[PDB]
């Protein structure tokens, strides 16, 4: 009957949302297994870099799937699906409907998460080659050590990314180089203490300061690195609460499917 092709219609509108945001949580998965990696201290920044590459694809398939699931040209999972009602009843009104359906667009998945962060250019690092000895920086009381003395003010960004983080999972502070904006960012749960004998944001990024960094709020994984150790740790806990989201999306498109095929029957 037409009462029972609309709600088959509802059915399949449903196992579409439910098949791809499964494809989603699996890719989710992907990227907590790599965020799991990047937490493992013993790893290089290039060792990161590259997890962070593989990363982007992943948030890149997640996003193009958020941004193209449909059903009969309706988008299901770019948070414009505001529910559906299906006439089923003899009367005008008798209808059941499928609820609305999350975003899980990579910018919305996991909510919201505030940090501390700061961010520099690579530009202000005029003294890229006043090399840095041992105890020259110190992250929250930890020195990084020695860097040479660089050739470009890339370099020393690089040099400071790199020394930042071997410490990261003592300190709790992260460092994070987006070579598109020429930008190193520093993140933590809390003010970052800056301190040592260079006492010169122009050779080491960041001069003495012991409340560096400004509180940040994001939304989404995005945003979010495995460039560091802390970095990998955001990561794993948004997806957690992303991962959580999923799953009740798909618990709830598992009972209207179930609600559907029973109205059918």
């Amino acid at each position: 009957t037409q009462a029972q092709r609309n709600a088959n219609d509802g059915i399949s509108l449903a196992q579409t949302a439910e098949g791809a945001l499964g494809e989603i949580s699996n890719n989710l998965q992907r990227i907590r297994e790599l965020a799991v990696q990047a937490s493992n201290g013993t790893n290089t920044q290039t060792d990161r870099d590259a997890l962070q590459a593989e990363v982007t694809q992943l948030q890149s398939e997640i996003q193009r799937v958020a941004e193209q699931t449909s059903f009969n040209g309706q988008k299901l999972l770019d948070g414009s699906f505001n529910g559906v009602q299906f006439q089923i009843g003899a009367n005008a009104g008798e209808t059941i409907g499928v609820s609305k359906i999350m975003n899980a667009q990579t910018a919305s998945l996991g909510g919201s998460l505030t940090r501390t962060t700061s961010t520099i250019d690579a530009t202000d690092l005029t003294k890229y080659d006043t090399a840095m000895a041992a105890g020259d920086l110190t992250i929250n009381g930890v020195d990084v050590g020695k860097i040479d003395a660089a050739s470009t003010a890339q370099e020393r960004a690089a040099q400071l990314t790199e020394a930042i983080n071997r410490v990261s999972s003592q300190t709790n502070v992260g460092a994070s180089y987006d070579k598109t904006t020429g930008q190193v960012t520093l993140t933590s749960n809390a003010a970052i203490a800056v301190a040592g004998a260079a006492n010169d944001a122009t050779v080491a990024g960041w001069a003495n300061n012991a409340t560096t960094g400004t509180a940040t709020t994001t939304t989404g994984i995005n945003s979010l690195t495995v460039s560091s150790f802390t970095n990998a740790q955001q990561t794993i806990t948004q997806i957690d609460n992303a991962l959580k989201d999923i799953n009740t999306a798909r618990a709830d498109l598992g009972a209207v499917q179930n609600r559907f095929t029973s109205t059918v029957a």
